[PDB]
């Protein structure tokens, strides 16, 4: 079941697609891109999770197979979890792929040094290894916001490499379902065999089945107590909660540094809005089944089970909305003069970018905006399940100490929300889901900007519950306790250096010798914002020398702007002093601006302190990261 090569034969695919994802966009984009080769080019296409197959064998792929790797690089340069093991056998035992027909698109981030490493690398060593690479490798840039229409470019010069140098017939985009629903007006929520958007059929059945026994992973979640919420920021228009799930009934396991996955599910405003686009606003206690129509074809979520639970509970239906969703979906415009306008727009990348996304509109109001507020009633529900991505779990950095309190696990989240001028909110999923949590448990008296139901489905998240999972990370303190730390984490960044100081604590309370823990925080002002402002004494008081924190405060007072690295500069001997004794430093936080000025900073300090030149310290910093003596937890 896990050779590749046998499961296209049996199921009669010709086209391979490959995703190498950890929060779904690359597989989005080879479900996007199958259907496409499907329809266009009339491919036999299957899309495949890395993870799900074992390569030893691929080597013996036929050059009838046209392959597409969509895949995004993560940590530090490295592979996706699900795409580790393919990327261990491409490096290290793949031999040669002399009948290799293949194209590869990379998904990353130009704020992070190791940029799309993985796509440049998966399309370098197919080649070098004897593949043909039938279309040019191109990437996308996550972080300068252009990876949907970077992918919409590689996919159109795709498509021009099939139809101009492979010679096949292109025809028009049309949808071609692989699945097909049917109403059943038989069932209702009383039938215990109907989801209302249990996580998964494992929490449907459960008639005397252990729910809270191992193992935890993204495909099978814990439901998790939040036993205490706390609000960490005083400004009334910016928050930041801390939560304490309890995990202590269960055979969950964290380790410090590690990361938790909560799974989110959508708000009541967007859910609304969704609706009335679509025409689902009395359909939402209706149950469909979902029939596969294609063998390799997975139904996203459990069926039987109501629309409106798969609109709360399975499909991302916020977010930016990608102009191929426009493209797909324009068959169905309602009327002639929404066909019109819906059209232009799909086609006009720079018009789309003005008239829709810069507007952060969702779906919803993007089709609403073309069609006057016509409703899309044409429009399958079937097409939307397998058009808009599965609402994906959020990954928090924890914030507790596994020595400490194995029995909690404690995350650190600031709210992403605003209000548009013409009165729309944008929101963050699950941080304002957290934040609903909060404002109801303790019944601070707050307006929740947008809802959620904080009961879920038949009440199975009663008393605060969410779906949670752990990944484990490679974000670890030193194996050996008396290695000195220096911790650079200015405001979210702080998550798990909270972690870190604590575990430390306790390790001075367990007699264990431990080295120095240098800190470096910042925020905006210290009345407003300084997260755990109170713990960070008390963790001095048993540290005693072995720690030191210096604060930077970008807000206090506006002649003097003040950041981390403005901090690690005016402390520059102290952290060179731990550099020579070893220190492993550990960044948190921003990858965007923080990182990379706190990077050039140490290496600044490095280049001082020894007599190099800037760039050769440059140079040996970047070793570090390679050697992980410098760490990084940045998003
Ligand atoms: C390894 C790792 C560790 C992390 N650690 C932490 C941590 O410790 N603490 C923390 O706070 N975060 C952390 N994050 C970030 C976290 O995972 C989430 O990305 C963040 O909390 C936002 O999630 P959300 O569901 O609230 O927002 P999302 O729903 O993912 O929305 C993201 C943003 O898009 C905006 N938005 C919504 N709709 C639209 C639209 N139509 N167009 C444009 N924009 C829109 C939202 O308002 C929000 O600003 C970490 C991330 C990773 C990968
Ligand atoms: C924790 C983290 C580390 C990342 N590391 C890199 C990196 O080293 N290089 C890069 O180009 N992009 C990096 N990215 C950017 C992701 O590859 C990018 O957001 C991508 O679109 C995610 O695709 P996915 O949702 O399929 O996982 C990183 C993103 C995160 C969140």
């Amino acid at each position: 079941s896990r050779d590749v090569l046998s499961t296209l034969k049996k199921n009669n695919k010709n086209t391979l697609l490959l995703f190498g994802s950890q929060t779904g966009t690359a597989e989005d984009y080879a479900n996007k891109l199958s259907r496409e080769l499907h329809s266009r080019f009339g491919l036999k296409t299957m899309v495949a999770d890395f993870a799900d197959y074992d390569w030893d064998n691929f080597g013996d792929i036929t050059e009838d197979i046209l392959v597409f790797f969509i895949v995004a690089t993560y940590g530090e340069g490295e592979p996706t979890d699900n795409a580790d093991e393919f990327h261990t056998w491409l490096t290290e035992e793949a031999d040669t792929l002399s009948t290799l027909r293949y194209t590869v698109f990379g998904l990353g981030n130009s704020t992070y040094e190791f940029f799309n490493a993985i796509g440049r690398k998966f399309d370098r060593l197919l080649s070098e290894k004897g593949g043909d690479r039938f279309a040019e490798y191109a990437e996308g840039d996550d972080g300068t916001g252009t990876l949907d229409e970077d992918f919409m470019a590689w996919k159109d010069n795709v498509f021009d490499a099939l139809k101009n140098d492979l010679n096949f017939e292109e025809k028009e985009l049309k949808y071609e379902p692989n699945v097909k629903l049917t109403e059943r007006d038989d069932l209702s929520a009383a039938d215990s065999q109907v989801s209302l958007g249990e996580p998964n059929k494992k929490y449907i059945n459960s008639e005397g089945i252990d729910l809270t026994k191992g193992p935890f992973d993204h495909t099978h979640p814990y439901l998790a107590r939040i036993t205490e919420t706390r609000e960490l920021f005083s400004s009334k228009e910016r928050h930041c909660i801390h939560v304490e799930f309890d995990i202590s009934e269960s055979n969950l396991k964290y380790t410090t540094g590690d990361h938790l996955a909560i799974w989110p599910s959508n708000s009541d405003e967007n859910i609304k809005q969704f609706a009335k686009c679509f025409g689902l606003e009395d359909k939402l206690d209706t149950v469909i089944e979902l029939k596969a129509l294609d063998s390799t074809y997975t139904i996203p979520f459990p069926t039987p089970i109501t629309y409106g639970a798969v609109i709360r509970h399975h499909l991302e239906i916020s977010g930016p909305v990608s102009r191929q969703f426009f493209l797909s979906i324009a068959g169905f415009a309602p009327d002639e003069e929404t066909k019109k306008t819906f059209t232009r727009l799909g086609g006009d990348k720079q018009e789309f970018a003005t008239k829709v996304t810069r507007r952060k509109f969702n779906i919803a109001d993007a089709l609403l905006y073309s069609s006057n507020n016509t409703p899309w009633s044409d429009v399958p529900f079937e097409f939307l399940i397998e058009n808009i991505q599965h609402l994906t779990p959020r990954y928090y950095s924890i914030s507790s100490s596994s020595l400490s309190e194995k029995q909690l696990i404690n995350v650190t989240a600031v709210v992403e929300a605003e209000e548009e001028a013409d009165g729309r909110p944008v929101t963050g999923v699950v941080t304002n889901l957290l934040k609903n949590i909060e404002i109801a448990q303790n019944k601070t008296g707050e307006k929740p900007l947008v809802h959620y139901d904080l009961s879920g489905p038949r009440g199975k998240f009663n008393k605060f519950k969410l779906p949670v999972h752990v990944r484990r990370s490679n974000f670890k303190l030193p194996k050996n306790s008396t290695t000195p730390v220096i911790l650079i984490g200015p405001g979210t960044g702080v998550a798990p250096l909270r972690g870190f100081v604590r575990e430390r604590v306790q390790q001075v309370k367990n007699g264990v010798n431990v080295g120095k823990t240098l800190l470096f925080y910042g925020c905006r002002n210290s009345n407003e914002d300084f997260l755990y402002k109170q713990e960070w004494a008390e963790y001095a008081s048993v540290l005693g020398e072995n720690f030191e924190m210096f604060n930077a405060f970008s807000r206090q007072d506006p002649s003097k702007k003040v950041y981390v690295q403005d901090k690690i500069l005016e402390n520059s001997q102290l952290v060179h002093e731990l550099l020579t004794e070893g220190a492993i430093i550990y960044v948190c936080g921003d990858a965007s601006r923080m990182a990379r000025d706190v990077q050039t900073t140490i290496s600044k300090i490095v280049a001082k302190s020894r007599e190099i030149s800037e760039d050769k310290a440059a140079e040996l910093v970047k070793s570090w990261k390679v050697q992980n003596r410098y760490q990084e937890d940045v998003w």
